[PDB]
């Protein structure tokens, strides 16, 4: 076979498990034998529309059969797949697909109006099911696992960068998967947060179609429905954040829900406050904690069910981690650094920014932009982002763990610490603090509780109360302080 | 890591689960974190006594932890492991010895008067567990996955020939093994069968390593120590041939050793006769079914426990296989072509053996050696080996059908039938039977009861009764005949 890459996949997998269910969605139910001829059909009508090796794919829609017919039809025609985040608006789109050069976007019906308000200069605007041929005979193009398999885009929190992931990053992420957590041929896989992140795409959903599994996708996110589809589906595993965990757990069927079909539940992003993980060991259910990022295609590192609460855990089989000084070179036992991640996982680099990849990637080491700490287990600890750090007098403070603190004290519902220009301390920190439901906060108070609970040069020198914190997103904070 | 190869894998598991049991023998018990300690004395010592990059490192010995150290030590000084048959007499282990040019042997006691036997000429013949240093700082040298990581000797049913198994080839093996099999962290899996061949080593044991299981080592075959291991080990996953599964069936203990730890049976070699699938079906088990070779790591064709008796099965994931006709064009549907096979599993070639390499290997194909034909659902059904074939007039026998109806006969243990000059016909084919105990065998009537069964031209002309048939050596049968 020529395609080594995705687009050969669902080849591959139809040889083995033709007529075991690969995906559902709401009606929907595809076997791999049919999920193969549907993606040979849509190759067929990417290339009858033009689409030839290393063009741009561009895909506008949520969780939907259609993300990965479009995925792997990209593999097998030879293109590069952009998923879009279909949570932009128009400006954001425009400059996602300018910076691609997407020649192609396909998109789901409820995104048409978004469609027709893009710059549409050299850009096909199509419909999700018309460019399919009546042809299901699969392409086999020459496709190495070096070759680019999708871009996956940066929050930009400058301009968004375009993460070159290839075959071979995808394909041993699913390895590393593989590895490290027990899948079986029965999985039945609940994706329920965006298969346009790498977590829902790499973690859950590429591991579960390569072991002849079934992917079940949810188009949104809704707690009752998500404990519905666990009982009625029996769902094996599930991806989220703990933000999702969190809803789900406190949805009033939560108590009734049978949740004994699962055995996998994989949390990404923040570490599981105790609490949760308290109420999820209430019913025999333990979290897979990792960490990682789009640029590692995601997996890094695994903290699996066995005891070191805040831990990020340990490196993936084929990945390597450290913890690195400001030039590379590996930091005194417990102190802090950068974590820097190198393995087959590791993108290519972000399309056509060559200097900024230089600043992050070399020698197929990647800069997480994380500051952390590593054990004498090799347990790896993040204390926070680099980039968020406040140099106030001589010394380092890391907002997060100000930030940790301050969720100790009632009434907050949402807070960050920004630094501040200081005539004596160059900078100092300002809390930012969102007050929860008809809770009369005193500032002096808080400030107060937060210096019993802190070295002095960590405590904000002020706080200021709103309503409304833009999202979790410093720098848009920075502005409004 | 500069480490990718399989001397990283005790580094890259001991991270992981370093307190998890990896290995069992007799008495001997290795963590993880003990296994990589192990590995990485072992590699100082080999380097200390003189091993380089490249240089060969024999291993003679019965499975057993040494096994493994030197694998992985050799791996980790950037060395070619070569496991030799240890049931070869000193001419084929020189012989052996001279054509991979090892450097180093390691043995177990057992073997000690054999090799002092051997041409001891530019060899250190050197006990298990003298060339450990005490520096267990693990080594970390550039190995690729395209670097040698073993030479493993065919039958040489010409010379014996050493397949050059790369670090990739063996790594990708595993990783076909994970994506069609169901193995977790706790699998506890026993090796009866020889880890010199790629079967027990590629199929059970690196897989069970990868997965952070437990590798359970039998140095010898005994159906009753299996049974015992089986229920007081509770063994969760095995490799055999038919004969073992056979043997173990056979056993008097069978009837009452506890068989439910049990999950998965993987059976390699000849198909399995639906007596035994019947014996082993009524204690709820079902044999994993794989095809495959040396050359190819050796994992190609699956038979999982889903209908179709005397099938091969279908290709592994990463792997391709199709039925071609002598100049490689693929052949009609259902008609008889050479298995050849593709994909990250299969030999870079033999050791120093260009020519011998490009008759069968070419373009990334190896050419099995094995008649079979491909039905419309895409399942291998093997016919016999192309060399066996007889040309009698104008059309080809295939020894191995007429020998499977041979079978049917009363009193036939073993049989091979072979060609032998005809003035009119080329060939013909002659039966050569062992008779079974004390069994009154007519070679008319067995003839003539033959003829009953096939096709006129495919009827051997003659029968000739002996007591021992060379093992299943057709070619030393074809001078004894």
């Amino acid at each position: 076979m020529r395609n080594q890459g995705l687009g050969s996949w669902p080849v591959r997998r139809a040889r083995m498990s033709p007529h075991a269910t690969a995906v559902r969605h709401g009606g929907t139910a595809l076997t791999y034998a049919e999920l193969s001829r549907r993606v040979a059909r849509l190759a067929h009508g990417l290339r009858e529309a033009g689409v030839r090796p290393g063009d741009r794919v561009a895909y506008l829609g949520p969780n939907h059969p259609a993300y990965l017919e479009t995925l792997f039809a990209c593999g097998q025609a030879g293109a590069v797949f952009v998923p879009l985040n279909f949570r932009l608006g128009v400006p954001e789109l425009d400059h996602a697909l300018a910076d691609s050069g997407a020649s192609v976007l396909i998109h789901t019906p409820e995104h048409a109006e978004t469609v027709a308000a893009l710059a549409g200069d050299r850009l096909l605007r199509v419909p999700a099911g018309e460019l399919e041929a009546a042809d299901d005979e699969p392409l086999d193009l020459p496709v190495g696992l070096d070759d680019v398999c999708l871009l996956m885009y940066t929050s930009g929190s400058g301009r968004p960068k375009g993460a070159m992931l290839t075959h071979g990053n995808l394909t041993w992420n699913c390895v590393n998967v593989l590895v490290e957590t027990d899948l079986a041929s029965d999985e039945r896989a609940l994706v329920a947060a965006p298969l346009f992140h790498a977590a829902a795409l790499g973690m859950v959903c590429l591991p579960t179609l390569l072991k002849g599994g079934t992917v079940i996708l949810h188009s949104a996110f809704d707690p009752g429905a998500v404990l519905s589809a666990v009982e009625q589906e029996r769902v094996t595993l599930v991806f989220g954040v703990p933000t999702m965990y969190q809803a789900i757990a406190a949805h009033p069927r939560w108590r009734s829900t049978d949740l004994s079909s699962l055995r996998t539940l994989l949390c990404g992003g923040a570490p599981v406050p105790a609490d949760l993980a308290g109420r999820y060991l209430d019913r025999g259910l333990a979290f897979v904690q990792g960490y990682g990022m789009t640029e590692a295609a995601p997996g890094v590192l695994v903290l699996d069910r066995a005891e070191k609460i805040g831990s990020a855990g340990v490196p993936s089989f084929f990945t390597d981690v450290r913890v690195a000084g400001p030039s590379g070179e590996p930091v005194p036992p417990g102190e802090k650094g950068e974590i820097v991640v190198s393995g087959p996982n590791v993108m290519k680099g972000y399309w056509g920014r060559p200097e900024a990849t230089a600043e992050v990637l070399r020698d197929g080491w990647f800069r997480s932009g994380d500051v952390a700490t590593v054990d004498g287990d090799g347990y790896f600890h993040v204390v926070d982002r680099l980039k968020d750090m406040i140099i106030s007098g001589g010394e380092n403070i890391y907002p997060a763990e100000v930030e940790n603190e301050l969720y100790g004290y009632p009434g907050v519902e949402a807070c960050a610490v920004i630094g501040v220009p200081d005539p004596r301390w160059g900078e100092v920190g300002k809390a930012v603090v969102v007050p929860a439901a008809g809770s009369r906060i005193d500032g002096a108070e808080l400030l107060a509780w937060l210096r019993t609970r802190l070295a002095g040069y960590k405590v904000p020198k002020s706080v200021e109360f709103t309503d409304r914190l833009p999202t979790t997103g410093s720098g848009k904070i920075l502005k409004g302080e």
